[PDB]
């Protein structure tokens, strides 16, 4: 569903913004958040390299228009969706929310989670809900 998705986009950031020592200001479902968190934590633990490739292949300014974003992001998906690649998009919407901050392009973050709902709601909705939806998610990354 549509509303929830934005929540879980923005929890996940501001999640990430506050961790990595930034402001979030510029902004079941909290079994599914704590499980989200959990999961993009152990997923950058595993995984150091902040999507550099990714993030200078999408090469973001605010001129930067969704179609770009969906190009790049389609990369984590080139084999189909499994549960491990969603938790690599919510990384890589952080990673994106970090450098644009770090670029003094703070506009960007809330733009980048619109783009982030608006993909999550299109793409990967789909096959969350032919494989158990956010209750299976729980179910297998949960505490």
């Amino acid at each position: 569903m549509s509303q929830s998705n934005r929540e879980l986009v923005v929890d996940f950031l501001s999640y990430k913004l506050s961790q990595k020592g930034y402001s979030w200001s510029q902004f079941p479902m909290a079994a599914v958040k704590q499980a989200l968190r959990e999961a993009g934590d152990e997923f950058e633990l595993r995984y150091r390299r902040a999507f550099s490739d990714l993030t200078s292949q999408l090469h973001i300014t605010p001129g930067t228009a969704y179609q770009s974003f969906e190009q790049v992001v389609n990369e984590l998906f080139r084999d189909g969706v499994n549960w491990g690649r969603i938790v690599a998009f919510f990384s890589f919407g952080g990673a994106l929310c970090v450098e644009s901050v770090d670029k003094e392009m703070q506009v960007l973050v809330s733009r980048i989670a619109a783009w982030m709902a608006t993909y999550l709601n299109d793409h990967l909705e789909p096959w969350i809900q032919e494989n158990g939806g956010w209750d299976t998610f729980v179910e297998l990354y949960g505490n």
